[PDB]
């Protein structure tokens, strides 16, 4: 048992609710909360610029000093940092932007990631303003992640097809 609440259970281990990701996090306080990051840790938009934002640049501070030891991440991984105020960790997951010419197929490389962890908070990777399709990504979602993924979706327009489209 977990303190998720108001999610629609699709699969054994995916669930999903129509929320915005910050204030579900805040509530929560998961272990894990997936930010939609890319590969040097910028998070000036979309989901990334919402989860910096409400640490109050914390999470950029961390992320600059990351890449300035570590090097850019490489499209399809990820790596763990704080949590900051919204959760013990951060798992920063690139997934492919299309608006950047990134392989699709990377998507499933980047869901990858959220196997080494038992429990997370998740948007749609590659959703929103990395172009893909959503109802996609949703899909690899489900035949990549083993782990229990709740997800969070922003827009209810896109949260009502997601449901009453899913196979
Ligand atoms: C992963 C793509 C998804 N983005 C989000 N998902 C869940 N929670 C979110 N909170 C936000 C707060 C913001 F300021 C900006 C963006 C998001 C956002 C979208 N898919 C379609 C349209 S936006």
């Amino acid at each position: 048992v977990n303190s998720f609440s108001g999610y629609l259970k699709l699969t054994d281990n995916v669930y999903i609710k129509n929320a915005d990701i910050v204030e579900e996090a805040k509530k929560v306080k998961p272990t894990v909360v997936v930010n939609a990051a890319n590969v040097y840790l910028k998070h000036g938009g979309g989901v990334a610029g919402a989860l910096n934002k409400a640490t109050n640049n914390a999470m950029q501070v961390e992320s600059d000093d990351y890449i300035a030891t570590n090097g850019p991440l490489k499209v399809g991984g990820s790596c763990v940092l704080s949590g900051h105020n919204l959760a013990k960790h951060c798992l920063h997951v690139v997934g492919p932007n299309v608006n950047k010419g990134e392989d699709i197929q990377l998507l499933k490389s980047a869901y990858e990631n959220f196997n080494q962890h038992e429990v997370l908070l998740a948007p749609l990777l590659s959703a929103g303003i990395f172009g893909a399709d959503p109802i996609h990504s949703l899909r690899v979602c489900v035949d990549t992640v083993r782990t229990n993924v709740y997800l969070a979706v922003f827009d209810k327009n896109l949260y009502d097809k997601l449901v009453s489209s899913f196979l």
